[PDB]
């Protein structure tokens, strides 16, 4: 008998490794076990945390007894409308003319997605999408699934845990005329490595000579550095140097709405005409993806951004954040270096967001693991979210007895 | 130049288009037969009290709002597999299913649509009913997949082609993808009988064909859940392992908030299992994870046994207020003097009816009466009131006589 059904040939697929290390972490019986692989933000308690702005949020929207009915395909207008704002600035000559289209997505996934999905359909000059080495391990399958091809250019510099930017320049000045550059807008997820202002302002002028198309993901404004407007000083640079950018927006991160699932797709234009033919086409995109998105999300972003009681207590909030994490980098290589290490642990410091390339080598990683039940992925990549005033001393005790 | 100088305007949508010029339409008379959502006998929009005591229930809880699993909220998805599979179903007992949460009824169909592209080696087909959902075509077209049709409504009886559909079917190369709405046709609201369901069934099974079930108004077509489910339940039964895409924007007015499933009816659990991995491994590129406020509240509802009953209950108040407003419509039909049969639409199920109206009586409905539908003689029960059915009733009589 032929016992074969339709998915007898489907296999199963490959272990998620970072999951596998937060699996492995929640088995461990060590008190004193640390999970550096955490991939969202955690209070100095190590808890979720919801933020304050986002509970008023919600109660002044629970209040006026909103409906739930469908959104445009192009989602909740207000919100789209606040979402360009907070990236492009208020001073954008952008907003004024109105040569952008904002649609609001499934978070900063569905933003690259939809954003993978229009360059497949009309960039038509090139499939090629060179993306950082590294960067986050989502962006691979997802140009892939768009039907892009995917390349690379040097980012990380092993040798200074730093941005390699003689690399960078070198091999984004070979990248093909008309190709897509892919570019974290800041905290470059997993290294937290980032270019420096000035560093920036060259990339812009071979990414403008070699007329290549720049797709900015910017997942971290304000979470990074605490100040928005720092944050997304890149965007808007290459933006002033007559690049139009499109920019994926997520607000996971930065208003702690992991899984209500907010993001932002922008595409800037050359005018308002542009603009309103791209919309359409990302509406025709987005319908037979999702019909429309959801709205519990956005009606809490539109509300913190909109009212401004709430924008300043969410700010304040976000760069209390920001400062958590930059004051565990801190504390982390001030106590290696009462500990006695005599390891350069600048770039601990020197790096971005809640995501640091610590330059532990696997069998040190594996160490940390078995000795003192500290759990990261083999890359050395620590979520420094994972880092609280309670550990820092336990974490960097633990990584100079495993590098002395 | 600029980078989108050759992206050219997309074309006008039809549906949107008759909304729009509802809106604009000065006469107080007016009536939208285009809406495509439930609104109640006021014509507004419908929350479900017991999604407001679900909302309250979850709000005491200080819940986080921490990533779900690629594939959702683990509740919600064995809630919603027994919603449509029912509680004593042996898909259940052998676990030989797979259930994700998806960005609601459109998420199911293209997770779907994905997963056959990718894995579905036997046929790149995929016949839909004629007609279907505007939205089915671009979600397969789109996901790598070729559309094809066989008959299903019947324009001389403004009902079900049972001899067309079961020819075509019969015809149907063997292997391929057949899409079949559970209950409800959209748009036409014309559903096979239960005993014609079983005679489908039962070519599926002998051309061997993969059964794509689209059920985004259990519950709401008729008011018994267990009816409108029944016939994917047969298919199960007769040996199909059928694939399943779940709304609950419809029955639980949850439209917004973007609550849906995609289950996969498999061999075994162990098939259920690789079949599962290959779903996230396809859901994480397109958008990581979904959202939790509206599975939250649909998992409460469905798992707390006083809120499920009053769902039930209010879901049959849903389905009972559109089967009264076609009664009422055929009545008042019958009331004005019309010699036509209008049994088509009380024999109709769900919200919207193919009225069989041509044209031109569309026009004149809209130029004489501001009552406003597609070309296609489609019509949303849903527009349909207490306060208007009369004057609906009088024009279509005054545009058919
Ligand atoms: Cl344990």
């Amino acid at each position: 008998m032929d016992m074969s059904s339709w998915w007898t040939h489907v296999e199963m697929g490959p272990p998620d490794p970072i999951l596998g290390v937060t699996e492995a972490f929640k088995r461990d019986t060590n008190s004193k076990k640390m999970n550096l692989g955490v991939g969202a933000y955690r209070d100095d308690n190590g808890k979720p945390y919801v933020l304050p702005s986002v509970r008023k949020a919600e109660a002044q929207i629970a209040a006026k007894n909103l409906d739930k009915e469908y959104l445009p395909i192009g989602g909740l207008a207000e919100f789209c409308k606040a979402s360009a704002e907070l990236a492009l600035g208020e001073n954008s000559e952008v907003l004024k003319s109105g040569r952008f289209v904002t649609v609001q997505t499934i978070s900063g996934t569905g933003a690259l997605r939809i954003g993978a999905s229009f360059l497949q359909r009309f960039f038509k000059f090139s499939r090629d999408v060179f993306l950082p080495k590294p960067t986050w391990g989502n962006h691979t399958p997802i140009f892939r699934d768009a039907g892009m091809q995917l390349q690379g250019y040097r980012y990380y510099d092993p040798k200074t845990c730093g941005f390699d930017f003689t690399g960078a320049v070198e091999d984004i000045s070979k990248i093909p005329e008309q190709s897509v550059l892919l570019l974290h807008a800041c905290a470059h997820n997993p290294t937290g490595v980032d270019p420096r202002p000035e560093q920036w302002k060259e990339i812009a002028t071979v990414v403008k000579k070699r007329n290549l198309f720049a797709f900015f993901d910017m997942a971290y404004q304000g979470f990074a550095s605490g100040d928005g407007d720092k944050d997304a000083w890149a965007v808007r640079h290459f933006i002033e140097q007559g690049i139009n950018v499109c920019l994926c927006q997520s607000y996971a991160k930065n208003m702690g709405l992991y899984g209500e699932r907010v993001g932002a797709f922008t595409m800037v234009c050359k005018d308002a005409d542009e603009a309103k033919r791209v919309e359409s086409q990302l509406k025709i995109l987005i319908r037979p993806m999702y019909s429309n998105p959801p709205l519990n999300g956005a009606r809490i972003a539109a509300a913190i951004l909109n009212t401004p009681d709430l924008r300043k207590q969410w700010l304040q909030e976000v760069k209390v954040m920001a400062d958590r994490i930059i004051g565990m980098r801190t504390q982390l290589v001030s106590n290696l270096k009462k500990e006695g290490s005599t390891h350069n642990w600048q770039h601990i410091t020197d790096q971005i967001g809640m995501f640091c390339f610590t330059g532990l080598k696997p069998e040190q990683v594996e160490r940390l693991i078995k000795e003192f039940s500290i759990y990261m992925t083999k890359d050395g990549r620590i979520s420094v979210a994972g880092v609280t005033s309670s550990n820092v001393g336990y974490l960097a005790h633990a990584i100079h007895q495993v590098t002395k």
